[PDB]
Protein backbone atom coordinates (compact mmCIF):
# COMPACT_ATOMS: atom_id res chain seq x y z
CA UNK A 1 0.00 0.00 0.00
CA UNK A 2 1.29 3.78 -0.29
CA UNK A 3 1.16 4.40 3.52
CA UNK A 4 0.62 1.86 6.74
CA UNK A 5 -0.10 3.58 9.67
CA UNK A 6 0.77 2.29 12.72
CA UNK A 7 0.03 3.70 16.05
CA UNK A 8 2.22 4.59 19.01
CA UNK A 9 -0.04 6.81 21.08
CA UNK A 10 -3.40 7.61 20.47
CA UNK A 11 -5.33 10.41 19.31
CA UNK A 12 -8.65 12.14 20.45
CA UNK A 13 -10.31 9.67 18.34
CA UNK A 14 -12.41 12.75 16.99
CA UNK A 15 -10.43 16.01 15.15
CA UNK A 16 -9.09 14.03 11.40
CA UNK A 17 -7.39 16.81 9.54
CA UNK A 18 -9.57 18.21 6.74
CA UNK A 19 -9.25 20.49 3.58
CA UNK A 20 -8.55 24.12 4.60
CA UNK A 21 -6.65 23.54 7.91
CA UNK A 22 -3.55 24.04 9.15
CA UNK A 23 -2.32 20.43 10.49
CA UNK A 24 0.91 21.72 12.76
CA UNK A 25 3.18 18.37 13.45
CA UNK A 26 6.49 16.42 14.50
CA UNK A 27 8.37 14.46 12.65
CA UNK A 28 11.53 12.31 12.05
CA UNK A 29 12.31 10.58 8.47
CA UNK A 30 14.60 7.04 8.29
CA UNK A 31 14.83 4.77 6.13
CA UNK A 32 13.57 1.06 7.21
CA UNK A 33 16.27 0.70 9.19
CA UNK A 34 15.61 3.50 11.25
CA UNK A 35 18.80 5.27 9.57
CA UNK A 36 17.28 8.90 10.06
CA UNK A 37 17.57 11.70 7.21
CA UNK A 38 15.63 14.84 8.65
CA UNK A 39 13.92 15.43 11.96
CA UNK A 40 11.65 18.53 12.79
CA UNK A 41 12.44 17.79 16.38
CA UNK A 42 15.73 18.08 15.80
CA UNK A 43 15.11 21.84 14.78
CA UNK A 44 13.05 22.42 18.19
CA UNK A 45 10.17 23.96 15.30
CA UNK A 46 7.26 21.87 13.79
CA UNK A 47 6.24 21.57 10.62
CA UNK A 48 3.19 22.52 9.03
CA UNK A 49 1.42 21.94 6.10
CA UNK A 50 -2.25 21.71 4.04
CA UNK A 51 -4.21 18.90 2.74
CA UNK A 52 -5.28 18.96 -1.05
CA UNK A 53 -2.02 21.36 -2.37
CA UNK A 54 -0.14 18.71 -3.47
CA UNK A 55 2.91 19.60 -0.99
CA UNK A 56 3.60 16.88 0.85
CA UNK A 57 4.43 13.42 -0.85
CA UNK A 58 1.19 11.45 -1.15
CA UNK A 59 2.26 8.67 1.55
CA UNK A 60 1.81 12.20 4.14
CA UNK A 61 -1.57 13.51 2.67
CA UNK A 62 -3.26 9.90 2.86
CA UNK A 63 -1.18 8.86 6.45
CA UNK A 64 -1.86 11.85 8.35
CA UNK A 65 -5.47 12.30 7.32
CA UNK A 66 -5.91 8.80 9.36
CA UNK A 67 -4.76 10.81 12.54
CA UNK A 68 -6.30 12.09 15.03
CA UNK A 69 -5.67 14.92 17.40
CA UNK A 70 -2.32 13.95 19.38
CA UNK A 71 -1.67 11.19 17.93
CA UNK A 72 1.38 9.63 17.16
CA UNK A 73 2.38 7.45 14.38
CA UNK A 74 4.06 5.71 12.59
CA UNK A 75 3.81 6.11 8.78
CA UNK A 76 5.74 3.42 5.97
CA UNK A 77 5.47 4.58 2.55
CA UNK A 78 6.02 3.00 -0.65
CA UNK A 79 8.37 4.95 -2.91
CA UNK A 80 5.97 5.76 -5.10
CA UNK A 81 4.25 7.59 -2.51
CA UNK A 82 7.48 9.39 -1.62
CA UNK A 83 10.35 9.65 -3.97
CA UNK A 84 10.21 7.02 -6.24
CA UNK A 85 12.53 5.31 -8.47
CA UNK A 86 14.33 8.92 -7.97
CA UNK A 87 15.02 9.33 -4.45
CA UNK A 88 16.11 12.78 -2.96
CA UNK A 89 19.43 14.01 -4.21
CA UNK A 90 22.05 14.10 -1.03
CA UNK A 91 19.09 12.17 1.14
CA UNK A 92 16.92 9.30 0.09
CA UNK A 93 18.18 6.43 -2.14
CA UNK A 94 16.47 5.28 -5.18
CA UNK A 95 13.44 3.31 -4.71
CA UNK A 96 13.17 3.83 -1.15
CA UNK A 97 10.09 3.35 1.41
CA UNK A 98 10.16 5.66 3.92
CA UNK A 99 9.06 5.70 7.67
CA UNK A 100 8.15 8.86 9.32
CA UNK A 101 7.62 8.84 12.99
CA UNK A 102 4.78 11.95 13.23
CA UNK A 103 2.88 13.90 16.00
CA UNK A 104 0.07 15.50 14.95
CA UNK A 105 0.07 18.43 17.37
CA UNK A 106 -3.17 20.16 16.31
CA UNK A 107 -4.93 21.59 13.73
CA UNK A 108 -5.22 25.47 12.81
C1 LIG B 1 14.35 20.29 5.92
O1 LIG B 1 13.55 20.53 4.74
C2 LIG B 1 12.47 19.59 4.61
C3 LIG B 1 11.22 20.24 3.98
C4 LIG B 1 10.65 21.41 4.83
C5 LIG B 1 10.78 21.19 6.37
C6 LIG B 1 11.33 22.75 4.42
C7 LIG B 1 10.60 23.35 3.24
C8 LIG B 1 9.28 24.04 3.56
C9 LIG B 1 11.13 23.22 2.02
C10 LIG B 1 10.54 23.70 0.71
C11 LIG B 1 11.58 24.28 -0.29
C12 LIG B 1 10.92 24.88 -1.51
C13 LIG B 1 11.81 25.25 -2.67
O2 LIG B 1 9.71 25.10 -1.57
C14 LIG B 1 9.84 22.50 0.12
O3 LIG B 1 10.40 21.68 -0.59
C15 LIG B 1 8.39 22.39 0.50
C16 LIG B 1 7.75 21.01 0.28
O4 LIG B 1 6.34 21.26 0.31
C17 LIG B 1 8.17 19.95 1.35
C18 LIG B 1 7.59 20.26 2.75
C19 LIG B 1 7.79 18.50 0.96
C20 LIG B 1 8.35 18.11 -0.40
C21 LIG B 1 9.86 18.02 -0.53
C22 LIG B 1 7.47 17.90 -1.39
C23 LIG B 1 7.81 17.58 -2.81
C24 LIG B 1 7.28 18.77 -3.66
C25 LIG B 1 7.53 18.51 -5.16
C26 LIG B 1 6.85 17.18 -5.58
O5 LIG B 1 7.11 16.95 -6.96
C27 LIG B 1 7.41 16.00 -4.77
O6 LIG B 1 6.69 14.82 -5.17
C28 LIG B 1 7.43 13.59 -5.14
C29 LIG B 1 7.17 16.24 -3.25
O7 LIG B 1 8.25 17.58 1.98
C30 LIG B 1 7.53 16.45 2.11
O8 LIG B 1 6.54 16.22 1.45
C31 LIG B 1 7.92 15.43 3.15
C32 LIG B 1 6.81 15.21 4.20
C33 LIG B 1 6.66 16.44 5.13
C34 LIG B 1 7.98 16.66 5.89
C35 LIG B 1 9.15 16.83 4.90
N1 LIG B 1 9.15 15.74 3.90
C36 LIG B 1 10.23 14.93 3.72
O9 LIG B 1 10.22 14.00 2.91
C37 LIG B 1 11.49 15.12 4.45
O10 LIG B 1 11.64 14.56 5.53
C38 LIG B 1 12.56 16.00 3.87
O11 LIG B 1 13.80 15.74 4.50
O12 LIG B 1 12.10 17.31 4.23
C39 LIG B 1 12.97 18.36 3.80
C40 LIG B 1 12.89 18.41 2.25
O13 LIG B 1 13.65 19.53 1.79
C41 LIG B 1 13.26 20.00 0.49
C42 LIG B 1 13.45 17.07 1.73
C43 LIG B 1 12.66 15.88 2.32
C44 LIG B 1 13.31 14.55 1.87
CL1 LIG C 1 0.95 25.31 5.55
CL1 LIG D 1 -0.08 26.42 2.01
NA1 LIG E 1 4.44 25.19 -0.28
Amino acid sequence: PGVQVETISPGDGRTFPKRGQTCVVHYTGMLEDGKKFDSSRDRNKPFKFMLGKQEVIRGWEEGVAQMSVGQRAKLTISPDYAYGATGHPGIIPPHATLVFDVELLKLE
